[PDB]
């Protein structure tokens, strides 16, 4: 494959000491969570039991990430990452890093976010909400990808809004990356549905413009009504459903520049597919919601080179946020 770098905030790592990036070598220094006292069970992830809990120390509400220890050096890239980024613009507050005396299982405790779910949010949205959490969303990207941090997991359930208070906030960084111009990573991140055609193809060599791929997903399922937006079944479904909006033609352009060998299991399934104009997918249950600032930028998210996508900085300049 032909090698590649992010076209902005290359070199910030390589700028800065050892210590910044080296989570491997990092110290992590774990308190007692008996100044904690568990409320509730809020949910379950793959790794993880999320509670609500009390500080007794100040009479605070904190939430508590029980971690299941499946890899250790993950969960140290996952505290070096929250440490360096820590009260970062929208980027959820890492207050504690705690182990139970007995159990010593460890657990994250974060600030306290008070949710609004995804459906009551949705049918009530105006076109005005979307510009203005998209704009949250931007702030803690660039600020992130300035950090020289790839987020690789960008997704609705790791976006938290108190819509009462206009509150915004970026979470799970359990799939967070430094970004070293020239590092092949791993392509096993994000979530199906919100995968750029960079990890799809197995082209390792990706920046931060893979999280600019994973936004332009969510955009495009909120103005169109229509989620997820490519709705794959599988990796392998997940690229023949882009072909089918971004089309085939762009596809072999995309794998011929930076010469990446598409895997067998393509052959079957990708088919031929024109390139999709984005005024299709409006309807009268959507037409509230597009725009054409609205189109414009999104066909400037999803594009399948990784480098002609609009930057974080570069899409805080678009005409869509001129009313934020
Ligand atoms: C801990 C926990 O409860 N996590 C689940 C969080 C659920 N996230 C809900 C959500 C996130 C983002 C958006 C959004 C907003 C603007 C543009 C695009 C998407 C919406 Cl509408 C809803």
């Amino acid at each position: 494959p032909v090698p590649s770098r992010a076209r902005v905030y290359t070199d910030v790592n390589t700028h800065r000491p050892s210590e910044y990036w080296d989570y491997e070598s990092h110290v992590v220094e774990w308190g007692n969570q008996d100044d904690y006292q568990l409320v509730r069970k809020l949910g379950r992830g793959k790794y993880s039991e999320v509670f609500e809990a009390i500080n007794i120390t100040n009479n605070e509400k904190v939430v508590v990430k029980i971690l299941k220890p499946v890899k250790k050096k993950k969960i140290k890239r996952e505290i070096k990452i929250l440490e360096n980024l820590r009260g970062g613009p929208n980027i959820i507050t890492l207050a504690d890093i705690v182990k139970d005396p007995v159990s010593r299982t460890p657990a994250l405790v974060f600030e306290h976010v008070n949710n609004t779910d995804f459906k009551q949010l949705y049918q009530t949205l105006t076109d005005y909400d979307i510009r203005f959490y998209m704009y949250e969303i931007l702030k803690a990207l660039d600020y992130c990808h300035s950090m020289g941090i790839m987020h690789r997991d960008v997704k609705p359930h790791n976006v938290m809004i108190d819509h009462e208070h206009r509150k915004l906030r970026l979470i799970d960084w359990g799939l967070a990356e430094f970004y070293h111009p020239g590092q092949e990573y791993n392509v096993r991140v994000a979530s199906r549905y919100f995968k750029g055609p960079e990890l799809l193809v197995d082209y390792q060599m990706y920046d931060y413009s893979l999280d600019m791929w994973s936004l332009g997903c969510m955009l495009a399922s909120m103005i169109f009504r229509k989620e997820p937006f490519f709705h794959g079944h599988d990796n392998y479904d997940q690229l023949v459903r882009i072909a089918k909006v971004l089309g085939t033609e762009d596809l072999y352009d995309y794998i011929d520049k930076y010469n990446i060998e598409l895997d067998p299991r393509f052959n079957d399934i990708l088919g031929r597919h024109s390139r999709k104009r984005w005024e299709r997918f409006v309807h009268s249950e959507n037409q509230h919601l597009v725009s054409p600032e609205a189109l414009d930028f999104l066909d400037k998210l999803l594009r399948y080179d990784h480098q002609s996508r609009l930057t974080a900085r570069e899409a805080m300049e678009h005409p869509y946020f001129y009313t934020v």
